[PDB]
């Protein structure tokens, strides 16, 4: 049958000591709540009811394009109250899964088991075994069913030894939720309407609740502060790295690798220590990434080596190119096959054609460079003082001598040769040689401070 | 009552294989002994007696400004002998705490408990529970008192199972120390005067010794070699990072963060992987530090982003500034609000005014730059060959074209415009445009090696 | 008696998802099989029989200079079959040790114990204690001898509890191997000729097999995929770092240090976080390496500081030199004593004499620079457009003003002085001052876009 999700995300997150609400803090570059939404979506959720409250404005700006039902909870009177805000929108005969916006590691596969285990008119409850279950409600199994969740202060001696514990994530049909939520009270030390009480209410109705253990403890872990969040981050990165290693990516040290987005890869890819991969990155076969590199939204072709301490964003690199070390590709950098970009070089919004080299101490911006060009050390594309940023066009087989300033807008045609120390403001023709006539004063017998 | 400390720091540290004495090796950028001195000071110690010996000269040069009594122990005849060197300076009715210069992680809070537990005319002894106590003297409790410390080779079968062990750190009043130290002998396998024997001597006098367990084992851990020192370092950094995370600083990976000094911070600070913070650093609200950055003695204002692989020392950065990646601020760099410093830029002992940008391949040294200036790619401030390093003064709203050499001393007044490829040796006036007249030779039909 | 080794290395390594065969994947920059070969050599092996098959061509190109007997196994019919391929070459009265090309951490010291324990006409079998031995053949000791290796599916209840397990590495004399290998059958679920069966065959002959436990479990661990390989890598680096720390090298964080080759060092060497050492590196006394540095095949003299994010390859650095941060030494860089190389500087195949400084934004290639020179910011050595790369010769006590282009081939004699913004194409004489005569246009009252 159909499925929808409710995600509890209204919390202030006081112990984060932040201007943001609890669930907006990122794991691997994405808000915690976004992880949970995505997981709900790939589960097949038809609707996703997002219970929000604190930092409402920020939730709306940060998650503006999310396909969720925005359910504003004006006061946090308990998890049952929270879910009840969305209950009018539950279809009677759809399953509903309740998830928490501050528990981002929960997997599709665990939630599929949970949903599959749910008996008709009953509940499937996700539990977890802890080594120290102190403080948490103990699962009481009679036969293969949960008959009680006994809190810390009520448990007798033997019940205290139970390691199976309640996570609060559960599945039931919409009609059952509507019925039981109306029966939850707040007669307890905290004065709150707890979703937990649905288990007792289900048992009152002679309805079955079945326990499903989560395989991994960290899966169901929340973060109330940034220390806990950093542990979740590390668990997430390790799991991402392990998957990549098992797919055949050589990662020299998985504890020193960060993926913040998606990585598509070929075979025999080698990624050295302290690399960060951000947004959507695609690497071909035999790509080697040296230590310290940062790649954000890039496509790298087969057989490319990126040497250490290179930073690339919104860029495309063709096969057999060589980049680095200390290279910078800024958005719109498009390097063709067999290009060479070297140390202390910055390329911005420019195309560089096949075989061309830009190997030292150079800025190329808003430019088109053709094939088999030689851009010397110290070359700079610049503009006049004024308005917009105009274009430099360099054709094929051009030599640009070291320390040349190319003053846009200007065009240098095929086969041209420009001498070192030149300032180019006028168009250079095909097969034109331009050299600077220097005037020098030579003084003999100049003794330096000895 | 009053308190003073004795710190044992005379050891050669042979297994460090170093020219330095044992306690001078650093943890988080500070000599191990300096950690212990600081802790003794914040404990409220009136005097701090530093027992030193090996590497005496180096101890004096490295710790010249420390407020300690320099007690030179000519021969290491045992820990009791060491403490006895300082005993003439103990006040009869002050408490004395004995600490070790090679155990830098001991905390104020543990030492406060220890001092509080000390019975009148008695001793408080710091103990620790080990899982493998082999080799260490076992604490023998009869009632709530220590009656013996039984060494490895003397313990019977059941005493060998005791996990509580002697650390050697202890508190007693000055008069008691003077009395008992005179009674310590060296009749043992090593021929040494052990401070340990004070427990036996106290019991002989019908004086009470009380055990106080250290909460954390690493707290009381010493370092005899650099492997052990690296473990202490890692424990220290983890503890520093955890504190920061609990105060609301987002540290992407606490195992890849180093603090070597003090960090003051606002809210919503984000610190990426592999950052090093040195000396005194102050970060405002919403500061983002990218991967690989090194900040030593800097003040960073609100809303500043430092992009990856930037190195900053002795510098000030105003609010909303943007630095990096690959930027270098050397001592005396002062960047105003809303400034921009980009890749492969070095700024030394210079002020840069509000809104100004220095975005590529540039060296600015000994300069004053005003507000809303545009310093082009390839610009260099330089001096004549000779003596001292003179100043370049650039006013407000100045455009400096790419690859300009500014030859100090020189002044460029408000609103001036300098063309690319220029050498400025003479003062430029207000609203003066200076462009270089190039002479070029153009040769048509120059065929390059095809 | 004499010794030879057999190394099993024929495997395809399907789960690496690579074009390379299993054993060619690197640990610390060297193929796994190369580790095992080296270990066999330092053990004193007279012959090393390398059983190879899959990726044969790549094995030959990658290991072309290895002193091994190339034994091509056309089909992998089991470990006994593999060893039998080399058996015709075993000397009757030499010991033979069988090792695996995908288990690179096995040590000389463990293998020496194994060989020493081998009884005459018997076998010494390397075993290991696992906490979860499920799936592995259990060692059955009767007295001090192995009488059976009982596989998982045959073991009774009590045998399943045995933690001692078979590794497959073993030593026996050549004659015994020849005899027993001919008697191994393939009557089993997998249809393979297992080397394991030698233990049963030895017992049939009333020959003694003795177990020798490996001290470290990781020692005998293989890698079937890149996840397992990364764990081996991390174990290896940690062990290398621990050895260095115990020799007196200060490594700020051993988990963030990589050695890929050999390191020779003096005393009081300090290596900050995230350093990579490759090939053969030699560091003198008091060398400090800052964070992020990469050193490949370099010699560094006493008292050199390399500041953060410097990359050095095939270079020599004299005593008291200062490099970095953000410096690049490319192959053939030779820096004399007391030199200074600064940020965004690239030096390639050049000698730089004593006391000389090259501190910013500079490329020096194919050059000789003498002593006490001052190479200004923005200086570039370049060539004419044409063929080979010619040499720039700068003598002693030369000042080269900022942004000078030195156009090879050219010579600048002792004591010469070159002004900023100069293009040098002609030889400069001793004590010659060369300054550029600029022509500038000055326009007063030029109002910039306000
Ligand atoms: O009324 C509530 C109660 C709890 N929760 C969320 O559910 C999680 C578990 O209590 C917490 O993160 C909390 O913010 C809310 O969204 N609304
Ligand atoms: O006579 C001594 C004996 C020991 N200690 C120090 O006390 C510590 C514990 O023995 C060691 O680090 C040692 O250097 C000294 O300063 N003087
Ligand atoms: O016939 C064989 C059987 C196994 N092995 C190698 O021995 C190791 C243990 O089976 C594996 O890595 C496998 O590749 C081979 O070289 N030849």
């Amino acid at each position: 049958k159909a499925l929808s999700a409710v995600i509890l995300a209204a919390g202030k997150g006081t112990r984060m000591y932040s201007d943001l609400p609890k669930v907006l803090h990122t794991i691997a570059g994405k808000p915690m709540v976004k992880h949970v939404i995505d997981t709900a979506h790939q589960l097949g959720s038809e609707n996703i009811h997002l219970i929000y409250g604190h930092g409402g404005d920020l939730m709306r700006t940060h998650l503006a394009n999310e396909q969720v039902n925005w359910v504003l909870q004006t006061e946090q009177l308990g998890t049952a109250h929270a879910v009840q805000q969305a209950a009018p929108f539950f279809k009677d005969n759809e399953n509903i899964v309740v998830l928490y916006g501050d528990a981002p590691l929960i997997t599709k596969e665990t939630l599929e088991k949970l949903i599959e285990a749910k008996p008709e008119n009953g509940i499937a409850l996700l539990t977890v075994n802890l080594d120290n279950p102190t403080g948490y409600g103990r699962i009481i199994r009679e036969n293969g069913n949960v008959v009680a969740i006994v809190e810390q202060k009520d448990a007798n001696a033997e019940q205290l030894n139970i390691k199976e514990v309640n996570t609060g994530v559960m599945v039931s049909d919409g009609a059952s939720f509507k019925k039981w939520l109306a029966r939850v009270g707040n007669n307890n030390a905290q004065g709150e309407y707890y979703l937990t009480d649905l288990i007792a209410l289900a048992n009152q109705d002679n309805c079955q609740v079945v326990a499903v253990q989560a395989t991994d403890v960290m899966e169901v872990e929340g973060a109330n502060n940034r220390l806990q969040l950093a542990a979740l981050e590390r668990y997430f990165q390790n799991k991402q790295a392990s998957k990549l290693l098992l797919e055949g990516v050589m990662i020299y040290d998985p504890a020193r690798f960060d993926l913040r987005g998606t990585l598509e890869h070929g075979k025999d890819v080698e990624i050295d220590v302290n690399v960060i991969i951000e947004g959507n990155v695609k690497l071909g076969d035999r790509v080697k990434i040296g230590t310290g590199c940062v790649l954000k939204n890039v496509v790298i072709g087969n057989d490319v080596e990126i040497k250490p301490y290179s930073v690339l964003e919104d860029s495309i690199v063709g096969e057999k190119a060589a980049i680095g070390p200390f290279s910078r590709l800024r958005p719109g950098a498009e390097l063709a096959a067999e290009t060479h970009v070297g140390n202390f070089v910055e390329i911005k919004k420019s195309t560089v054609g096949k075989g061309s080299k830009v190997n030292h101490l150079t800025y190329v911006g808003d430019s088109e460079i053709g094939s088999n060009c030689n851009i010397g050390a110290g070359v700079i594309t610049c503009n006049y003082d004024g308005a917009n940023k105009f274009k430099t066009i360099i054709g094929d087989d051009v030599f640009v001598g070291s320390d040349t300033q190319l003053v846009a807008p200007v065009k240098v045609a095929n086969g041209a040769t420009i001498g070192a120390g030149t300032t180019i403001t006028r168009d250079v023709g095909e097969n034109e040689l331009v050299i600077t006539r220097v005037a020098q004063r030579h003084i003999q017998g100049w003794q330096r401070p000895i």
